[PDB]
């Protein structure tokens, strides 16, 4: 097939600074940072992901670097570059509001129908782009959707892009079969996570029981804010037959139609009166805020 002419940018350790720690987990440790390239007179807010140095861990991070440098879409997280230290670190775009999962949990009282439906449209767009680029995500979840601004979200975590059982299609659990249609199942679960304001899917149920539960016909419940219209979509993503599930291009269409009249498709008490931060807010954007540009506007 087509040759991957993507550019792997090698960045000098001296070109960027680590400010603080954003989070630590299974992935490793992510730092808030700033990138001041050569003599460009720009400051790019960055996120620095770093891994003991072992040949296997370096291979896995470089396998993720490959995939992340090969994407370019407004609703997908691109790799800005890599730094070849003893540790070896990925330089990514700063998504100041963190993951969508923690965002919906922390801001449920100010999250309205317009926001939820727009996020659904955005995730479907990024997913449809990954399909166009013939990339199967294999780990789509609300935890792997990051927030640039409350009105702009992007898909991340390409560590599995080529086990999260409670987000997996039945074929994936039973036969380790992963398709773009299996990503659609994970999409349905991600939507459920948003519509419930960050609830844990199949909470208290052990992962070993999931396979049997889905085989019987059991699915995630209808969230209280969901009309049958939205839940029907979620259910369609969870069909046994992968071809019967909606395509991401249809999900963009479906959620966009709904996003044009959000109160007809999501019932939230206090809707419209709710408001989240915007670039039209006072002090929305620590040291020198003079020459700072977002990575989406920094293009060499
Ligand atoms: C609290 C917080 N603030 C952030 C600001 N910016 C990023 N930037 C990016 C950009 C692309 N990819 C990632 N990595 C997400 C990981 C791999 C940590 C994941 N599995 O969620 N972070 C990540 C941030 N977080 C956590 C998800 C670690």
């Amino acid at each position: 097939e087509a040759p991957n002419q993507a550019l792997l940018r090698i960045l000098k350790e001296t070109e960027f600074k680590k400010i603080k720690v954003l989070g630590s987990g299974a992935f490793g440790t992510v730092y808030k940072g700033l990138w001041i390239p050569e003599g460009e007179k720009v400051k790019i807010p960055v996120a620095i992901k770093e891994l003991a140095t072992s040949p296997k861990a370096n291979k896995e991070i470089l396998d993720e670097a490959y995939v992340m440098a090969s994407v370019d879409n407004p609703h997908v997280c691109r790799l800005l570059g890599i730094c070849l230290t003893s540790t070896v670190q990925l330089i990514m775009q700063l998504m100041p509001f963190g993951c969508l999962l923690d965002y919906v949990r922390e801001h449920k009282d100010n999250i309205g129908s317009q926001y939820l439906l727009n996020w659904c449209v955005q995730i479907a767009k990024g997913m449809n782009y990954l399909e166009d680029r013939r990339l199967v995500h294999r780990d789509l979840a609300a935890r792997n959707v990051l927030v640039k601004t409350p009105q702009h979200v992007k898909i991340t975590d390409f560590g599995r892009a080529k086990v999260p059982i409670k987000w997996m299609a039945l074929e994936s659990i039973l036969h380790r079969i992963y398709t773009h249609q299996s990503d659609v199942w994970s999409y349905g679960v991600t939507v459920w996570e948003l519509m419930t304001f960050g609830s844990k899917p199949y909470d208290g149920i052990p992962a070993s029981e999931i396979s049997s539960i889905l085989e019987k016909g059991e699915r995630l419940p209808q969230p209280p804010i969901c009309t049958i219209d939205v839940y029907m979509i979620m259910v369609k993503c969870w069909m046994i037959d992968a071809d019967s599930r909606p395509k991401f291009r249809e999900l963009i269409i479906e959620f966009s139609k709904m996003a044009r009249d959000p109160q007809r498709y999501l019932v939230i008490q206090g809707d419209e009166r709710m408001h989240l931060p915007s670039p039209t807010d006072s002090n929305f954007y620590e040291e020198d805020m003079d020459d700072v540009v977002d990575a989406d506007e920094y293009l060499i």
